[PDB]
C-alpha cells in the first residue's frame, strides 16, 4: 500500500485522470503521481499571472483604473459584472481573479501585462523567466478552458506549475510587499472550500488557486503551513475526458487526493 496504489483507486472509483505533486522538502521526499504529464491549467494560471503583473509594476499601478464594457464579458465574471458601469482598478482585477476565479479579470490582466493579442506569450515568458519551460498559455477566458484533452495548448504539469508557485510564494521571486498580496488573495480565495482546503486538518494555513474547465476537468494549488509554520506546497489536477466535453469534474477527487497528502505530511 503506497501511496501511488491509493491514488489509483482515486481514478478508477471516479473516473478520472489525476496528477499530483509536492515538492521534496529538508525532511520529505516528493510525492509525484502522474506529475510531468500534461494538464489543462485552466484558471490555475491566474496566480502567477497576478504575479507577473505585481512583478513588473510598482505598488502605484494596483491603483490604475480599467474602464471595460459588456462585450469584454465572454465568461464567468462574477466581479467584473458587478463592476461593469464603473471599473475596476488593476487592485481589484487581481483580487477578482484569484479569488472569485473572474474571467474578465485575468483576460484585462492579460491585456495589461502584454497588449492586445501579446498577454498569452507575455504570460508564458514570465514563467519562462522562472525556469518553467514546460508550462504554456495560448487562448484567453473562456477558451484557454475548452481545447481538447491532449492538446498541449494551455496546459502545466503538476511538477512545474508546483515550482512555479513555491518560487512565488515560498522562494524569492516576488519582493516580500508583493508576495504578501499574492498570498493575502489566496488566502482569502473563496472558490477553493471543497478541494486541498477540505483535505487539510483546520489549524494548517492554506492558500490556493482553483481551475476548472472542460472534460471535467478540475485543479486546485496552494501552499500549506504545518500549525509550527512548516510549509508545503500541494498541486492537484485531474479530468475526466471520458465523458466528453460536458463531463462533470469532481471536486471530492481533489479533497481526498489532498487528504491522502496531509496526511503524509502530519504524521511523525
Ligand atoms: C477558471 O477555472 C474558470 C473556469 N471557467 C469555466 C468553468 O468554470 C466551466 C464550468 O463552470
Amino acid at each position: 500500500m503506497d501511496l501511488a496504489d491509493r491514488f489509483a483507486e482515486l481514478e478508477r472509483r471516479y473516473d478520472a485522470r489525476l496528477g499530483v505533486y509536492v515538492p521534496a522538502t529538508g525532511t520529505t521526499a516528493a510525492i509525484e503521481y502522474r506529475a510531468d504529464e500534461r494538464f489543462a491549467f485552466c484558471s490555475t494560471f491566474k496566480a502567477p499571472l497576478v504575479a507577473a503583473v505585481l512583478h513588473q509594476n510598482p505598488l502605484t499601478h494596483l491603483d490604475k483604473l480599467i474602464t471595460y464594457t459588456s462585450d469584454d464579458i465572454r465568461s464567468i465574471s462574477p466581479v467584473a459584472q458587478q463592476h461593469v458601469q464603473t471599473g475596476m482598478t488593476i487592485g481589484q482585477l487581481c483580487d477578482a481573479a484569484i479569488r472569485y476565479s473572474d474571467g474578465t479579470a485575468a483576460n484585462l490582466l492579460l491585456a495589461d501585462l502584454g497588449g492586445p493579442g501579446g498577454g498569452t506569450a507575455a504570460f508564458t515568458g514570465y514563467l519562462r523567466s522562472l525556469g518553467d519551460t514546460v508550462s504554456r498559455l495560448d487562448a484567453e477566458e473562456p477558451e484557454l478552458n475548452r481545447d481538447p484533452p491532449g492538446d498541449e495548448r494551455d496546459t502545466t504539469t503538476p511538477h512545474a506549475i508546483a515550482l512555479v508557485l513555491q518560487q512565488l510564494v515560498l522562494g524569492n521571486a516576488l519582493p516580500p510587499d508583493k508576495r504578501a498580496l499574492l498570498t493575502d488573495w489566496m488566502a482569502r480565495n473563496t472558490t477553493g472550500a471543497k478541494r486541498i482546503r477540505a483535505g487539510f486538518p483546520a489549524d494548517w494555513k492554506v492558500i490556493d488557486k482553483t481551475g476548472t474547465g472542460d472534460y471535467g476537468r478540475a485543479n486546485d494549488i496552494a501552499v500549506v503551513w504545518s500549525p509550527t509554520g512548516v510549509p508545503y506546497v500541494v498541486a492537484v489536477m485531474s479530468d475526466r475526458a471520458g465523458g466528453g466535453y460536458d463531463a462533470e469534474p469532481r471536486e471530492a477527487l481533489l479533497a481526498e487526493a489532498a487528504t491522502c497528502v496531509a496526511g503524509v505530511l502530519a504524521l511523525e
